């Protein structure tokens, strides 16, 4: 399944990097938010986002995929009712590639049949490596996008915009990506550090579908669990 410190090796080597502030969504490597409505597929949505991201990352290739597919095939998930970001990971590569949603368009909890051959070109992921919890914004800078959990509540949903400092989860209930990291200064000066979510709710929610986290320089600090699990695709 490959360890990702020697994965990170091979991308950083060295810099040294800054811990401020590194953001993809500027730097051609986050792709559109989508919203999985009503059904329970953000697993489908938070695992494909980071495979989307590699393609544009890793190949300039914008290609967008379909979570449908996804949720009408990964039988190690259970489509509308749940999943897990590695199980989907494990049932792209047995499924050898995912549509580009442009031909396997997603209807939520509208009832579905899987259906392999509905494209001539799929697009796969190679493996895919688990990224510590300790080692976030050291992923994100070299290596991309991350597909993590984290324990969504009210308050949250309630986000619109700037950095959330609101109410926690109960559990570990909710799946989304990694983009960034960065920090504003506000004086009351007070260096203010945050991640960047990509939410799977719709543009409209928070910042065209995006959130900021507080966090801390290090990125150790880690609000709603943010990435206790944590895992990023590599296609390459
Ligand atoms: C995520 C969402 O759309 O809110 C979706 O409910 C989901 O899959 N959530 C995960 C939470 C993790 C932190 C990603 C989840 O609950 N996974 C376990 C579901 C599998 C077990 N459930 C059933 N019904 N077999």
């Amino acid at each position: 399944q490959m360890n990702y410190e020697e994965v990170i090796k091979k991308y950083r080597g060295e810099e040294n990097f800054d811990h401020a502030a590194y953001d993809w969504r500027l730097h051609s490597g986050v792709t559109p938010v989508k919203d999985q409505k009503n059904c329970g597929s953000c697993w489908a949505f938070s695992s494909i986002g980071s495979v989307e991201s590699q393609y544009a990352i890793r190949k300039n290739k914008l290609i967008t995929l379909s979570e449908q597919e996804l949720v009408d095939c990964s039988f190690k998930n259970y489509g509308c009712n749940g999943g897990l970001i590695n199980n989907a990971f494990e049932d792209m590569i047995e499924l050898g590639g995912i549509c580009p949603d442009g031909d396997y368009p997603y209807v939520s909890d509208a009832p579905n049949l899987c259906n392999i051959d509905r494209c001539t070109e799929k697009y796969g992921i190679k493996n895919y490596l688990s990224v510590p919890d300790n080692k976030l914004k050291e992923a994100l800078r070299f290596l991309g996008p991350i597909s993590i959990s984290v324990a969504v509540s009210d308050d949250f949903a309630f986000y619109k915009e700037g950095i959330f400092d609101g109410e926690c989860g109960d559990q570990l209930n909710h799946a989304v990506m990694l983009v960034g990291f960065g920090m504003k200064e506000i004086v009351n000066g007070e260096k203010h550090y945050y991640y960047i979510i990509k939410n799977s709710w719709g543009q409209q929610w928070g910042e065209r579908g995006f959130i900021n986290i507080e966090t801390d320089e290090s990125g150790l600090m880690r609000k709603c669990g943010l990435g206790t699990d944590a895992f990023i695709p590599l296609i390459e």
